[PDB]
């Protein structure tokens, strides 16, 4: 390749204080790259980028690990593209050396060779050996943020030509290994900062029979698929991402989902009982402001008529401290004026007479439901509100994870329990909260595994607006067994496609 | 590397002498000029250099022709526009690894400047300096592009006379592989400047497409959003539409407007005549949109009439001479085409409207500009141009090559209709914002085609690769019968330059 | 020794290593032309001009070090991803004998806080005293002090900034001046990488254009003084970079139109009542956020008639087209509410027409009591709206672009002329080329195409309008045959010349 070679650490040792070296045997294996694998199918048309590769200490597990107790790194490396095709295939790819401060995103086939690239057929033999430079501004990079160096892209260049039987297509799939040059090293020894370097993402170990549901104040009891509900519902309790931005109306405690607390101005009306005006507020003491979120943290994103148990102080002789139900209309379309995103709502209880009720604050928690639909309730009187965007979009072939509880329902007919879900529990969104850890691409890939058998139960892909798909092409509901782990195993990216289930 | 099954390299044993570069026009230049020693270094592909053999071409159909020019390299096509002049060799490698079932030859020879440049056919393409390769060849095919030259250098903005590097398929490509498909050779040209390649004065200093999406865009048939991108093989293949032809280089075609809301409008002196058992019938002499009045020329409306035909109903701004009500706009039902009998001729510059009223509207006579309203009896089909007779018209868009359809962006009309619900759906090739692109920049044509791909950026899902030819329309190759669609969330970009016999991926 | 009372202007600089630096962690040291290094050449920013209304202290000039200087390196950089090095910059001053001024041309360094700079620290940089009357350009170095090893290209860092400004005022007219710029002996790029943009104009005539407002034939060009100058337009602004301010669409369709889902009900007295519920017009769903509508609503006020396709189930008719009256501001009492995404309209039946709920497109058809205001956005409450447009240079007016409306009117004939900063077609270009907006205003000059009549000079700035210099106070109509096309960068105390 038309390249010059680049100083390492010669051109970094007079203004670093250390130049550590790293151990030898790091010099000598080839590491996967956590995301460079790519498969060309014959239907690939030229053009489409297969990997795209930054150099840093994060292509190497043990450089990413070695980096969190260093100051900066510097220094080149050494890259091997491994293909598996075969002869009789004929395609051509090529691998370009982009450097830093250019641009990102659609990049033609003439413009992939105006690079200092190699092309490679899919009949190569031995892998392809690449040097990734570390063309580079400054004296050393820093280890604990992410500049611009010297990026590796690897888009198919000329498209595959071969037989394909008729059970399963055939595809030439291509590795990434990586290992530092022999001028590769790391600056300053600090403290091992553990907190957020290139820490890999885990999930808590804990069973979803123990776990708790995001939209009702219950315990999980179903994990399951079903394509014949909405596979993109806009729903904004238990809206978290994965590198810790919670999304819409989702609280951080599980004892808040569902409920709201506010300041409870207490009137009577006949004909219709004690109505009670709730001046809506944050449940840990701060007051509601209508901003870039539909509701309170933790108000209800479902219609129906609930029923809220509130302490109520009366004046009335006999009875200083009780706990009184009223009942709330929700929603989607109300005539009480139900405007939670302005922060003040209504209820009421059918009375005879005035309750006496001293006006004051409030926790409302949820006693039972009348009328469940799944949809969103009315926040601003019909008008429409910022709101978290809808569950997707997914691949086709993938559905959403759902996780599934049951609510105390005021039915007069029939017994069975309104099933609501969420697409993750509390747990799950407290601990995206409470880690927040940084991001790398576009999916996680997820194993759920029974803990005693080691049964791998199915693969699933977490995306990073926090969700959970599976490949299932199947239509009916199918359940799956609550005692399991979901456990992380790499960053993959949206295009990956997975092995079904059913 | 993984067989060695096909042949490795070819010879290079061209006869032909070596020719000299920029040191015959190095004491004739009045500068010292170069060109960075990195651009020597690296076969780089230009947008020019893609191409594909099919077992549908027949042998002495040319697969490339590439002019000696800067213009073979990327970096120095962007390097011309800085200078006057260039000479010099260049070094081109032609890259067809074709599969190991496959079988052809292709003769790539050095045709001379003066030669009369279509037709060469077998018999004289090897009566040339060539070189005979083999479509399974591995290793690249490096080849001379020597500048045989009368002068001391060649002006960059004259396309001049210069060698010419000519490939056609000298043998038919076939495929000896089990039962399936037969493969496609997808060879790529590569070149870079030899040693002695120069430019020659320093001089005041390209194709693309608007980044936008194509809900984003204004339809060029009817003012409306594009609603759609699809294909759909029940339609015919080649419409005789007016409206949206427009070429490359940004000729427009018939009655191709430039504005937006000129779109299935017209603006004409109305004269308002009250006529017992129609009703309120307007006389429009047609004038231009602009201020300008219309003259009959090389088109058969004025621009931003339309090109379908059933009974639109317009809207004209009204003044009245009645109390109470001085301005207003009124609605006129208008007959069109193809065939009526109200003298409907937009070629003469002279139509005519009528709405039932049972009195007279007493309507000032004067200068109207009427937008559409509503359709009744949609037809996509030609109106009535010159009273039935034959007008100058744009041609149908093609041709196609079998397999090659055109896609088709939609948009729906709003309709009167008294029996059927469905709003009518009306297709242009191109959209009102590539017209006023092409209308703009005045691209520059290398070859009859271009090869675009749509991506939708967000997801990075490449969908197709279409061609997009230099007389204003797309097409891919779709064998379905059902109507396919595309998401309209995604960005055309320019690929290359291909012929009309570039091989497209088949969709659907 | 004799101390001469006469010693010629030279900066003294110390040596900056350009490509000496830079080149172990360069990846490539990419040399130029070396006859680029033989001339000056004019700066695409490079023309300011200093007037008597100008103070002592005022800024005519700031540029910045770097490719963007020469047009050879400004094109030669589309190719590369680095530079390094030093260059040369001429100024050329265009005053007569009666003009007295000097200005200061000094060499600002990088990381300088460089908010202030009066005119005794001017002189406290390697600098050179100009004269406004001197016939001869000035040359000056250009350093790459810096303290990285080379620059990117695409992000502009801090380099050494030149700045010039006025010493002692011009006394007595403008002075022109004009920037020239080459590299000098050290100087390279880094890094060959493909071509990926210096700001040229859609040719189109203003007669040929799409009104951004309205959706209309552009028919006029004029300035008028007797209008506000600073109205606050929603529609048709977009930055030079093509950030889109207030409800700006990009299609030509989109203009003064709305796509929502309409509700039928019919009431007594009244008419046919339909409830649009509001969506964007692409086929996607709007949500309230940092702008005041839909993209393509009316920002006009008065009553507006819009046509829906509307589906009926009475015998004799399936689909029409119907009508409705729709008034817009700037207060109202049909609850216009287009912010939140849930506006009325009516029209006057004696009956129910018993129409189908469902999505409709509404396009205007007429305006009845036009005004050029705020129509009622969030039932009169505060929403985001585009700022209003300035500000203006002590003698210059606002140039609108008018289109005569469909009006339903009872007693004048006169139909409205509703006015606009920009077309639709400059905003499709500028927001789907996104330029790098190196200055402060672009330069324009309204050449005639055929005959090469010349009428004026105006001056675009980067908030999407353009400002004429312009000293009477009525209006003055322009023929729509020019194209306009662009001469330079200029700063913003450019001088222009005086029309009308």
């Amino acid at each position: 390749v038309p390249i010059q070679p680049v100083a390492g650490a010669a051109l970094a040792a007079p203004a670093a204080g250390q130049i550590n070296q790293i151990d030898p045997w790091i010099f000598q294996n080839f590491v996967q790259c956590p995301l460079g694998e790519f498969s060309i199918s014959p239907r690939n048309t030229p053009g489409e980028i297969l990997f795209d590769l930054a150099l840093g200490p994060g292509l190497n597990p043990y450089l990413a690990h070695l980096s969190a107790m260093y100051t900066g790194w510097v220094g080149n490396m050494e890259v091997q593209l491994v293909l598996a095709g075969n002869a009789f295939t004929a395609g051509k790819v090529v691998v370009a050396l982009v450097p830093p401060y250019f641009p990102k995103g659609s990049l033609t086939t003439a413009q992939i060779t105006c690079f200092p690239h190699v092309m490679c057929d899919v009949r190569t033999l031995e892998p392809i050996q690449l040097p990734l430079l570390d063309v580079r501004r400054v004296l050393w990079h820093a280890t604990q943020d992410q500049e611009e160096s010297m990026r590796l892209v690897c888009m198919l260049y000329t498209p595959l030509r071969t037989n394909s039987p008729g059970d399963e297509s055939f595809v030439v799939s291509g590795r990434l290994l990586s290992k530092p040059a022999a001028d590769f090293n790391f600056v300053y020894l600090t403290p091992p900062i553990e907190r957020t370097i290139y820490r890999m993402v885990d999930l808590p170990v804990i069973q979803p029979r123990l776990c708790t549901h995001a939209r009702w104040p219950a315990p999980v009891y179903g994990l399951l698929v079903d394509p014949s509900l909405p596979s993109n519902p806009q729903w904004q309790n238990g809206r978290v991402h994965v590198d810790g931005t919670l999304l819409g109306t989702t609280p951080i405690s599980g004892s808040w989902v569902s409920c709201f607390a506010a300041e409870a101005a207490y009137e009577f009306q006949s004909g219709t009982g004690e109505v009670a005006t709730f001046t809506l507020i944050e449940q840990d003491g701060s007051a509601y402001v209508p901003g870039d979120r539909a509701a309170p943290l933790g108000y209800p994103d479902f219609s129906g008529q609930l029923e809220i148990e509130v302490q109520t102080e009366t004046t009335k002789t006999g009875d200083k401290l009780k706990v009184t139900t009223f009942e709330m209309i929700l929603g989607p379309t109300t005539n009480a004026d139900q405007a939670p995103y302005q922060g003040r709502v209504f209820a009421s209880v059918t009375a005879a007479a005035s309750l006496d009720l001293v006006d004051g604050r409030v926790r409302a928690v949820p006693r039972s439901i009348y009328g469940f639909q799944d949809t969103i309730p009315e926040y601003n009187d019909g008008l429409l509100v910022p709101l978290a965007p809808p569950i997707g979009p997914f691949l086709p072939g993938e559905v959403l994870l759902r996780f599934r509880t049951y609510m105390r329902q005021i039915d007069t007919a029939d017994a069975a329990a309104e099933a609501i879900d969420c697409a993750l529990p509390q747990e799950f969104v407290s601990w995206f909260a409470s880690n927040a850890f940084t991001v790398q691409s576009e999916a996680l890939l997820l194993r759920y595994r029974n803990t005693l058998t080691g049964q791998l139960l199915f693969e699933c892909k977490l995306y990073n607006e926090g969700y959970i798909a599976l490949s299932y092409s199947g239509s009916g509901p199918l359940t799956f067994p609550t005692d399991g782990i979901f456990e992380v195993v790499s960053w993959v990216p949206r295009l990956y496609q997975l092995a079904s289930v059913g």
